């Protein structure tokens, strides 16, 4: 579990999002496995305007923060869950390290801000949906 909060706005997995996030919703696309809400407190995460492909994340079945290397945002196979069917997810990176169910919405960092939380795992990579195009974040 975990989101992003940054002016007026909740970032959240698609897959994890409340039914209250929906009555509140701004924007949503499955295909990246994202959803954001409105808030009425305003929200202190920056969001990263960059190209890094190296950053830290937050590993919650570990209580721990890795340094990663990870690839550009891309279209990416996932496998079927109970979330959603077999596709493609869209925006999506790729790093060596661990996660596992459960580990959703953990943020990736770099020295920029927020660039993406994490929206996939298992055999020994993890994947991050990227949030660093969403330039709309930033106003209003
Ligand atoms: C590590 C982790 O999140 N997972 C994992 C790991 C190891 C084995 C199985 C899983 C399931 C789960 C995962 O990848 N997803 C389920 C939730 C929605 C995700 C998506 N963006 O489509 C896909
Ligand atoms: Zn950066």
């Amino acid at each position: 579990s975990g989101a992003i909060y940054v002016g007026n706005y909740r970032v959240v997995n698609r897959h994890l999002a409340t039914h209250n996030d929906w009555a509140n919703l701004v924007w949503e696309d499955s295909s990246r496995d994202l959803l954001v809400s409105s808030t009425t407190a305003q929200g202190c995460d920056t969001i990263a305007r960059c190209d890094c492909q190296t950053g830290v994340y937050y590993c919650s079945s570990r209580r721990k923060h890795y340094p990663v290397s990870f690839s550009k945002p891309s279209l990416i196979f996932v496998e079927a869950s109970e979330y959603y069917p077999a596709r493609y997810q869209s925006h999506l990176m790729l790093a060596v390290g661990h996660s596992e169910p459960g580990d959703c919405g953990g943020i990736l960092r770099c020295q920029h801000g927020v660039v993406g939380i994490v929206s996939t795992g298992g055999n020994g990579l993890v994947g991050f949906a990227d949030v660093r195009d969403l330039l709309w974040l930033d106003e209003e």
